[PDB]
C-alpha cells in the first residue's frame, strides 16, 4: 500500500511521528504488514481547493486489492481523521484518489508482485 | 476534478492568479461549480522532456466523469493554452494524463462520493 | 512513456546526467524514440518505506501500450538497477506503479494522442 499526501500546510506543521503513524494506521486498515507500506508527505505545496488556499490536501492510496466501496469509505474516515487531527486540515478540503493496482503492474525488488 | 501540473519552470515565473485562473477555467470547461475543483502547481522540478530540460510540464486531470475522447481534446487545448500563455511552455512539451475516476474511488469529507 | 521518481535521497546525490541516462535507457527499453520520453526526478522527499526512512523510492511509469506482465518485470529490473547504481537505493525499497494509458487519455500539443 502506498499513501501520498500533498498539502499546502507548512513542513513545520507536520508533527514528529506523522509518517510512522500513517504507516501504523495503514497497516491496521489494509491488513498488510507495515514492512510493505510506503508513505510520502509533501508539505508547502501551491494548491487551491474550491478556489481557496486554506489548508487542504490531495492524496492517493494505491493498493494491490483491499480497494472497494466500503473499504474506501473506511480509509477516508481514517485518513481524513489523521489529516484533521495532525495537520489541522478540514475533511471537506481533502480528496483521496483510490487505486486498485494489478500485482503485475507493481514493481518491487527487480521484479513485480505478479 | 483535480488538476496537477509539474513543471521545471521556476516558481518566480508562475504569475499571480494562476491557481485561480486554472480553477475558473476548469469550472467553465467541466461544467462543475468551482467549489468542487482542486488545483496543484509544482514548479522548480527536475524534469526532462525528449531528453531536453527546456520548459515542459507533466500534468494530470482526474475527474468523476466528464472524461472522454472529445472532452479530453478540449481540455488539452484549454490547458496547453494556459501553460503556453502563463508559463511560456510549448504545448508540444506538455503531457496531460486524464483519469476517469469512479465515485467510489474518490474520498472526501470522511467518506467517498459513492 | 513518462517516468517519475520520488525519493528521500538528497538532491546532491542525484548525479549530473541522471535524467539523460533515464531517457536513453527507457528509450531502449520501450523501443521508442527519446523525443517521446519524459522523466521527472523528485529528491529530498519526506518518505518512509516499511516504517523506515533509509533511502527509498516511489516511482511511476505511464506508457501508451508497452505495459504488461513480462515487460513490467523487465522494466523493474532495469529501473531498480539504475536506482541502485546511481542513487544507492536498495531495490527492495523501490515501488514502481505501471500504467497502461489509452491514447485518448493522454493530452499533448493542444490535443490527445487519439
Ligand atoms: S501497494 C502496497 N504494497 C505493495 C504490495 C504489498 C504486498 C504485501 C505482501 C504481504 C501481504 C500480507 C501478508 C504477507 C505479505
Ligand atoms: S474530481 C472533481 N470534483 C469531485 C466531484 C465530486 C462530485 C461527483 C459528482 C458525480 C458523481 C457521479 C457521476 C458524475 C458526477
Ligand atoms: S507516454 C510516452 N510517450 C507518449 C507516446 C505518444 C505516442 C503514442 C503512440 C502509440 C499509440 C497507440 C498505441 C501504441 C503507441
Amino acid at each position: 500500500p502506498m499513501f501520498i499526501v500533498n498539502t499546502n500546510v507548512p513542513r513545520a506543521s507536520v508533527p514528529d511521528g506523522f509518517l510512522s503513524e500513517l504507516t501504523q494506521q495503514l497497516a491496521q486498515a489494509t491488513g498488510k504488514p507495515p514492512q510493505y507500506i510506503a508513505v510520502h508527505v509533501v508539505p508547502d505545496q501551491l494548491m487551491a481547493f474550491g478556489g481557496s488556499s486554506e489548508p487542504c490536501a490531495l492524496c492517493s492510496l494505491h493498493s494491490i486489492g483491499k480497494i472497494g466501496g466500503a473499504q474506501n469509505r473506511s480509509y477516508s474516515k481514517l485518513l481524513c481523521g489523521l489529516l484533521a487531527e495532525r495537520l489541522r486540515i478540514s475533511p471537506d478540503r481533502v480528496y483521496i484518489n483510490y487505486y486498485d493496482m494489478n500485482a503485475a503492474n507493481v514493481g518491487w525488488n527487480n521484479s513485480t508482485f505478479a
